[PDB]
């Protein structure tokens, strides 16, 4: 137990909940973790994958991202505050990863779930990559269920780090998109009282929320710190009882025991 696991676990113990942590370093690529092997929900954390997916597939196909989706009535579902400006219209599949990024637009992301051909196709897009442990079993909303022990729509912190390491900083995508998907987390809406909130002002971040039943409340990040190579961190939280608060404080305070750990 290293001193920050120690100070991780003093955090874990006041929360009420269990965490999850990974770091990567890239500038000696080595790794932090705190229940790094542990089974997390990943919640709308998985709208990344989604995405990158996508990304890979445009690879082979120039137009793909200015390919059309209709959007029905019947697409909406409980939090789409993109979609429903488009509802009996079209939206991009490029219009799409940036919502379903950026805003955490549901319908969007069960469109890009769509064009993969459902959750397995996420997952296959995770395995192709070198994921053997993500899996994407659910469309949204019900993906966020998060049910303790439900081994659907999980993954653990270490595995997440190493992907999206792979995915904006490694070679997992043609050098096009693996900017496009840096652009994409670092125009998020939705983070800064999450991973943003415990690190230093000048160190600029992109990142993806997700937060379901039990409290559940994740972030998963891209971060360059001010005058060090880029770091990958995770953070997943999750409480005993369905109906407990978000705690984005919580993953603010296991940056900020990160940060003071370099
Ligand atoms: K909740």
């Amino acid at each position: 137990t290293s001193a920050v696991q120690q100070k991780l676990a003093a955090l874990e113990k006041s929360s009420g909940g269990r965490l999850g942590v990974a770091l990567i370093d890239t500038a000696d690529n080595t790794q932090v973790l705190y229940r790094g092997d542990e089974r997390f929900p990943m919640c709308s954390t998985s709208k990344v994958m989604a995405a990158a997916a996508v990304l890979k597939q445009s690879e082979t196909q120039k137009q793909l991202l200015n390919q059309p989706v209709e959007i029905k009535p019947a697409d909406l579902v409980n939090y789409n505050p993109i979609a429903e400006k488009h509802v009996n219209g079209t939206m991009t599949l490029a219009e799409l990863s940036a919502a379903a990024l950026q805003y955490s637009d549901n319908t969007a992301m069960n469109k890009l779930i769509a064009q993969l051909g459902g959750p397995g196709g996420v997952t296959a897009f995770a395995r192709a990559i070198g994921d053997e442990t993500f899996r994407l079993d659910r469309t949204a909303p019900t993906l966020n269920t998060a049910i303790p022990g439900d081994p659907r729509d999980t993954t653990t912190p270490r595995a997440m780090a190493q992907t999206l390491r792979q995915l904006t900083l490694g070679h997992a995508l043609g050098e096009t998109q693996r900017a496009q998907l840096v652009t994409w987390l670092k125009g998020n809406t939705t983070g800064a009282a999450s991973i943003r909130a415990g690190l230093p002002t000048s160190w600029t971040v992109g990142d993806k929320t997700g937060s379901g039943d039990y409290g559940t409340t994740n972030d998963i990040a891209v971060i360059w710190p001010q005058g060090r190579a880029p770091l990958v961190l995770v953070t997943y939280f999750t409480q005993p009882q369905q109906n407990a608060e978000s705690r984005r404080d919580v993953l603010a305070s296991a940056a900020r025991i990160i940060a003071e750990g370099l």
